[PDB]
């Protein structure tokens, strides 16, 4: 609820913006708590999308954390906590 704001909805909607332009979409179209299977991603575009993560956050995350997260949310997620919100 509203005791977890902070910078975990930063990372998660930066992630939403950059994740967009990877399946050639809108962040305006994307919403951040449906799953990257209804946002359209496949294996390739998660690798694609996960190197250029790497280039924004430096948590050195694998193309394993598309298949292990469902969503875009649950995804930043794992990256704030790696950097510690």
């Amino acid at each position: 609820g509203p005791g977890s704001a902070g910078r975990q909805e930063e990372i998660a909607e930066e992630v939403a913006r950059l994740l967009a332009g990877v399946l050639y979409l809108e962040p305006d179209r994307l919403d951040p708590e449906e799953t990257f299977l209804t946002l359209g991603v496949d294996s390739i575009l998660g690798v694609e999308f996960v190197a250029a993560v790497n280039a924004a956050y430096p948590v050195g995350v694998k193309a394993t954390a598309l298949y292990d997260h469902p969503t875009p949310a649950a995804f930043a997620r794992h990256i704030a906590e790696s950097l510690g919100a």
